[PDB]
DNA sequence: TGCTTCGTGCCAATAACG
DNA sequence: CGTTATTGGCACGAAGCA
């Protein structure tokens, strides 16, 4: 047992029983909680490091290998994560790529093995 | 104050089951 | 191998940090 619920104009919110952050979804409340129980590890494969979720050392792992699968559309260059693309977009060509127009392509994960979104 | 990592709704892909 | 149950990838704003 590790929530209650709160229901605010028929909405339901789960709390964690912790530290109280709210979430809309179950399953968003059980992948925090690991924070907490640590019941769940997931170390780095190339180093020391030990995050409680998968995605956390995912996206570290790719540091490890300098995969670059955020591809700049504008001029081709590419980019280890999100923010660096979204920084040299912004800067370099005054444009933002949230959403409305597609100013990058997120190429597949070659580096590591993870999950394969076919959409890619 | 610009890099670095976190965080959570959504839901597709993979794990689990026996 | 057939479904479903669960995990975790993703965006992109938030937070951390020096
Ligand atoms: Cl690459
Ligand atoms: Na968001
Ligand atoms: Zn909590
Ligand atoms: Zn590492
Ligand atoms: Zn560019």
């Amino acid at each position: 047992d590790d929530h209650y619920e709160l229901i605010v104009d028929g909405r339901v919110y789960y709390i964690c029983i912790v530290c109280k952050r709210s979430y809309v979804c179950l399953t968003s409340l059980r992948r925090h909680f690991n924070i907490h129980s640590w019941e769940k590890k997931y170390p780095c494969r190339y180093c020391e490091k030990v995050f409680p979720l998968a995605e956390y050392r995912t996206k570290h792992e790719i540091h490890h290998t300098g995969e670059r699968r955020y591809q700049c559309l504008a001029c081709g260059k590419s980019f280890i994560n999100y923010q660096f693309m979204s920084s040299h977009i912004k800067s370099v060509h005054s444009q933002d790529p949230s959403g409305d127009s597609k100013l990058y392509r997120l190429h597949p994960c070659r580096s590591l093995q993870i999950r394969q979104y076919a959409y890619l």
